[PDB]
């Protein structure tokens, strides 16, 4: 089936749910006023996520895997880019 | 194999582990005095979870997927019910 | 594909990413100064993780599944050992 990963922050809360579906990962977002589609859209058959909230900043790391290759995607307030994570 | 998702809260801690096994998701609970089977029992081949603790209340969201359909299940102090989450 | 699970703590942060790959789970670690391979290495086709930081101590629980058997692995400051978790 499709595979999901979820994270949340604050007291509203904000929630992000990532779904790997047919080789593509997309993102659904809740910030207290309805679900919507987020900016994250990257290839992958499997996804995990962690996040940490510091002051006014959310930091999100999404680990997207295809075959044996895992790419880390980073949100630090200014869009998604690949992070330095490698498998070894 | 079976697929799991885990969350925890507080300092005891309380832990919840969800297992998707043969199309069914069940829940195991730890609150500091042994593991036991929780109330959550719903269909699904894949599961993710997030939770947030506010004051005296734990809020849990479990994302259960079968095929391309994902159902959000909500714990907000009074049993599990379906939440408003949709895939798009 | 390979399957991952991730957790993080503090403000640096520390991040741990577990990868189930070809029946083996390994661990990659970030503590603010580069990624490295952690001590965790155990069998499994699926992995989930949760952690909680209390005072100066991180507690990590990794749920490793092969077939219908799930083993809980515990980090409480002194290496990884099997925990009391059972499926029922
Ligand atoms: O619009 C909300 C948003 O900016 O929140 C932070 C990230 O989850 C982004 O992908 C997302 O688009
Ligand atoms: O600021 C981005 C970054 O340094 O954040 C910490 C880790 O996620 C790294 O892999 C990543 O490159
Ligand atoms: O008995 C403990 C319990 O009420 O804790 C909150 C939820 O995890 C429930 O499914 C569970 O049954
Ligand atoms: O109180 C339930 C609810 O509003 O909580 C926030 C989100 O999980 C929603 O999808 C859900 O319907
Ligand atoms: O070296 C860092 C380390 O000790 O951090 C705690 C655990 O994640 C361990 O597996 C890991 O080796
Ligand atoms: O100290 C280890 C332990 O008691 O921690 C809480 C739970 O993870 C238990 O299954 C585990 O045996
Ligand atoms: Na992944
Ligand atoms: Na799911
Ligand atoms: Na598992």
């Amino acid at each position: 089936s499709v595979q999901t990963a979820a994270t949340s922050w604050g007291t509203v809360p904000s929630i992000r749910v990532y779904t790997a579906n047919n080789g593509k990962i997309t993102e659904r977002c809740w910030d207290g006023k309805g679900w919507y589609t987020g900016a994250f859209n990257e290839p992958g058959d499997n996804v995990s996520v962690t996040s940490w909230l510091v002051g006014s900043a959310i930091h999100i790391r999404v680990y997207a895997s295809t075959g044996t290759t895992t790419t880390e995607w980073c949100w630090d307030g200014n869009g998604w880019t690949k992070g330095a994570y490698t498998a070894t």
